[PDB]
């Protein structure tokens, strides 16, 4: 009956996370069982629909990490639908402004902290006859930071109470710059802007996650003080892990 | 054409991929890597018919040639998958002469055997001109994974209208008496794996096997096994997560 990433950071230590693109329960199940706090379901560059992801939310807690999903879209009712269905992480592209932060909120919490609709299927089984009391608790909630305008508007954002952080997406961010969109991409502008709203989060108390094309690179970020880091995505990693097979296999 | 037939046919051996977890994404993703085929695991795997049906059509688009390792060996099963374009069957537990021939009998129409017609994905593929090639278009391979198997290995290896034997190496150990490591160094399983393909080449037949590792299959291959798989998707995406968790905790 505890969210395993507030478990982390309420120890003062980060979390890691995994990465799903690919649907399905088998690898969800097998990653959550792997040294990871939380397996992240791609909702958005991913042809991951409901249908698909509510099994993966029930093999991702059997398997004992905490199921997140980034979601395609910053809409209040998507997100309460993943949060009845029992997504304890929400992770939410585009927010670019303090409206848009406070929308996320507005889904995250039961009135009178936000609007949550109450009807919450698989959470009340999970922590059953006293879940209500403990509801905010037990979701993370991070706005995702990917623009030349969300960067602008970094303190503002971080001023809303009912979010849990942020979330840099640094190929997106690369390519709002104006830079190629590099997997971990160290171009200097981008790792400054980086540098920088990981400095503001701190300073105002807040978490902040980033997404990992890498081991290395995650290794990296958590040196850095990151709070919260996936690496990597199923799909690269199985491509890469194939080709490298194949490499050996017909190898001279 | 059969891309795993014109390996054959132009003096080389193929390699497959071989997938456990359902979904179209990475079978297209592994299917254009240098693999030749990808084998879809429908025994120990939770992928049922309704899933498969769409990832033999990315494997094709990915540009391999799109193979199944059946459930059973049972022709009504193996005939609805050839139909939604299976260009490769691998039946397990395939035993004695009786059920070579069961497996042959679904590879191939009257006179030959006893398929039955509606090719549904093949006569999109190949056209009016279907009939007259189809027994070419579809490679089969009867799973010698028993001792039994490896008793009456001539008697199977005789059957008309199977292209050869896939070599289950953890299932041989396990009824062999030894444990189901893949890969096995173990004397007698390595023995028993030599001699198969040996017999097998002497009756003209192709031979492939199931390998856990490059490293492995890099060896079979230079063995001079005809059909070769490395390494299941579930597998490979185990390891390669545990490798990035101990990079980035630094372990
Ligand atoms: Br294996
Ligand atoms: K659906
Ligand atoms: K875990
Ligand atoms: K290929
Ligand atoms: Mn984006
Ligand atoms: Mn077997
Ligand atoms: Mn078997």
């Amino acid at each position: 009956h505890h969210n395993k990433v507030r478990t982390c950071w309420n120890e003062g230590r980060p979390a890691l996370a995994g990465w799903l693109q690919l649907p399905g329960t088998l690898h969800a199940e097998a990653l959550a069982r792997l040294d990871y706090d939380a397996v992240v379901i791609d909702m958005q560059h991913s042809p991951i629909d409901f249908g698909q992801v509510a099994p993966m939310l029930i093999a991702i807690e059997l398997g004992g990490a905490e199921p997140f999903v980034r979601t395609q879209v910053n809409d209040p009712s998507d997100i309460m639908k993943l949060l009845d269905a029992g997504a304890y992480g929400i992770i939410a592209p585009m927010v670019n402004t303090r409206a848009e932060a406070q929308t996320l909120a507005s889904a995250l919490h039961y009135s009178p902290r936000g609007l949550r609709s109450f009807g919450p299927r698989r959470p009340s089984l999970r922590y059953g006859s006293g879940y209500l009391a403990q509801a905010s608790e037990t979701v993370v909630g991070l706005a995702m930071i990917e623009t030349r305008e969300a960067l602008a508007n970094i303190d503002e954002i971080l001023s809303v109470d009912g979010i849990d952080g942020v979330f840099i997406g640094p190929t997106d961010l690369a390519l709002d710059l104006g830079h190629a969109p590099l997997v971990d991409t160290e171009e200097a502008e981008v790792v400054s802007a980086i540098a920088h709203v990981r400095e503001r989060a701190h300073a105002a108390g807040k978490r902040v996650g980033i997404f990992c094309g890498s081991g290395g690179f995650a290794r990296v970020k958590l040196a850095e003080g990151f709070d919260f880091v996936t690496a990597a995505p199923d799909l690269a990693m199985l491509s890469a892990a194939a080709r490298q097979v194949i490499a050996d296999a017909r190898a001279l």
